[PDB]
């Protein structure tokens, strides 16, 4: 081509080299709007001198049309072909090749096809004729949203003859089955296939079949249908429909209003947590996360204010489970971890320890060391001891991301002081977890051995059974951490008064420890022979 391209000269936005969906007569690509970095959507019309009517009416019609349910459109172009846009919010094609999956959450399928029916219901004066698999997109928030218009004209002083002939020739193009020249009933005849696709016939509801039915064979209109279906049992039954009504209603609510649609949240969740599980992407991550996000953090506010502070647990629950699950997490996710870290709440914290490990990532090293770390220690100090006990051993997951200082210096005085803590728990596993962690700090293997006999001597000193026994475990576990040179310097006078102890179970297992680190001395003894 000869003439220089829209699309490379003063363009707002960038378009992605593949499309992720084509068809007969668009691409379909990701893009990004330039001046804000807002993703998009960018339509590029397969422009020809045949479809060329149809690609200038849906130009036109998505200039005009402002219907809640559409692709949101940002920008159109058309005076050059090959560079015909159509740019709308990101939106995302229906995933049909994973129909199978989103199928076995029967409630979300209806919630799509409710979202459908409302875009239909504000298209009720115009025609839009060109209902297929092909219409179907998810926005940002997993709303069901139409692309098409193509077809689309209003009913008002409208030629059924005109129509009929576009119709054809669009169908014609598109290499599909004209569903019906009556401008009247091709929409209702449009949905019926549709739903069809959506829900196969074993898993249509019973009390959908004839509605379905009448659509399908263009005998009642797409409002008529609404109302019938809006009466059945199942639309009644479906906790996401109405659950969707709350949610989209959100921002009208006052707090305590907002509060109770987060409590239906939460009974949903707990009573029928399947519910969600296979919907289609957007709905969790980017509408039902973020809202519960905020107002979490309005409640952590109120926290400091000594409201709905016993909300604080669940609430936290579902995010950290949800966002884990998919792995998305909302801007300031990161703040709102550090917020909770603050709170002085205990049963927060035992559901943060629970889901440290899970948050290095969504959070970086860097964040959890400088804070998340300085509070989460302090769970050492604090007067539960479960607490306590579940934070000494949460201890190994997040030493990656320490500090040199963190580690080395201030890490062991915290455990010299939980060794001779007053619950012999926390003492039995102080020892185990300084096992552990001795061979990631950063010292010689000299003093790596000064902090192991001097924790194990500690131990096998303690008035109860359980902590030598741990000793011992851990003194069988570092043999290898010992070269001969320090068994024999050191190690055999740390493990032989255990020999000794009042226990039977201590001097039954300090006799075969000692056994085996005397033979790893004798061996090494025997192969020297320099004179």
């Amino acid at each position: 081509p000869l003439h220089m391209s829209i699309s490379n000269f003063q363009f707002p936005y960038t378009i992605e080299e593949t499309a992720i969906t084509e068809t007969a007569l668009w691409q379909c690509f990701d893009g990004t709007r330039k001046a804000d970095s807002l993703p998009v959507t960018v339509f590029k019309a397969k422009r020809s001198p045949e479809n060329e009517s149809l690609i200038l009416n849906a130009v036109h019609k998505s200039k005009i049309l402002k219907i809640p349910g559409l692709c949101t459109v940002l920008e159109t172009f058309d005076s050059d072909p090959q560079s015909t846009f159509i740019v709308t919010e990101r939106v995302v094609p229906f995933p049909w090749d994973n129909l199978g999956s989103l199928s076995q959450n029967k409630f979300g399928v209806e919630l799509g096809i409710s979202q459908l029916l409302a875009t239909l219901g504000f298209l009720k004066n115009f025609v839009l004729g060109t209902l297929s698999k092909d219409s179907v997109f998810i926005n940002i928030k997993g709303e069901w949203v139409l692309f098409g218009l193509e077809l689309c004209s209003s009913k008002e002083g409208l030629s059924a003859f005109e129509f009929a002939s576009r119709a054809r020739s669009y169908y014609n193009i598109i290499g599909s089955q004209l569903p019906c020249e009556d401008p009247n009933t091709i929409d209702s005849m449009g949905l019926g296939l549709l739903i069809k696709s959506l829900m196969a016939p074993s898993c249509l509801p019973k009390d959908w079949i004839v509605n379905v039915n009448m659509i399908s064979d263009g005998k009642i209109t797409i409002e008529n249908f609404r109302k019938r279906l809006e009466n059945t049992e199942t639309w009644r039954s479906n906790p996401l429909i109405n659950f969707y009504q709350e949610l989209r209603e959100l921002h009208i609510k006052d707090p305590q209003g907002k509060l109770v649609v987060m409590s239906n949240l939460e009974n949903l969740y707990l009573e029928s947590r399947e519910i969600f599980r296979n919907l289609t992407p957007g709905m969790i991550e980017n509408f039902i996360i973020p809202e519960l996000c905020e107002i979490i953090k309005l409640l952590m506010t109120q926290s400091i204010s000594s409201n709905a502070s016993h909300k604080l647990v669940p609430f936290l629950a579902i995010v950290l489970d949800l966002t884990s699950e998919t792995n998305t997490f909302p801007v300031g996710f990161n703040d709102l971890i550090t917020q909770s870290f603050k709170l002085p709440d205990r049963q927060v914290r035992f559901l943060l320890l629970i889901y440290l490990p899970k948050l290095i990532g969504p959070l970086s090293k860097s964040e959890i060391s400088s804070r998340i770390y300085p509070h989460f220690i302090q769970g050492l100090t604090d007067s539960d001891a479960t607490l306590r006990l579940q934070t000494l051993k949460t201890i190994p997951c997040i030493v990656s991301c320490l500090t040199e200082r963190q580690l080395n210096n201030e890490l062991l005085r915290f455990l010299a002081k939980t060794q001779v803590d007053s619950d012999v728990e926390i003492r039995t596993w102080t020892v185990i977890i300084i096992s552990k962690i001795s061979t990631i700090l950063s010292t010689s293997v000299g003093n790596r051995s000064n902090i192991l006999a001097t924790a194990f001597t500690k131990s096998l000193k303690d008035p109860q059974v359980k902590p030598r026994l741990a000793a011992l475990y851990g003194l069988e576990k570092s043999i290898e951490l010992f070269d001969v040179n320090t068994i024999a310097n050191k190690i055999l006078t740390v493990i032989a008064p255990g020999l000794l102890d009042k226990s039977p179970i201590v001097r039954g297992r300090a006799k075969i420890l000692f056994e085996e680190y005397l033979e790893k001395l004798e061996k090494e003894a025997q192969l020297i022979q320099t004179n």
